């Protein structure tokens, strides 16, 4: 995992995708952010 994600958080997904690379790249699955 690149960074910790939060299903309850809506703005968290933003970072989850960034850590993976850029806006739109990556995905938020569970407590951890999984990059597609």
């Amino acid at each position: 995992m690149c960074m910790p994600c939060f299903t309850t958080d809506h703005q968290m997904a933003r970072k989850c995708d960034d850590c993976c690379g850029g806006k739109g790249r990556g995905k938020c699955y569970g407590p951890q952010c999984l990059c597609r």
